[PDB]
């Protein structure tokens, strides 16, 4: 799958 991070 594909991953995102909104520090
Ligand atoms: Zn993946």
């Amino acid at each position: 799958g594909s991953n995102q991070n909104n520090f």
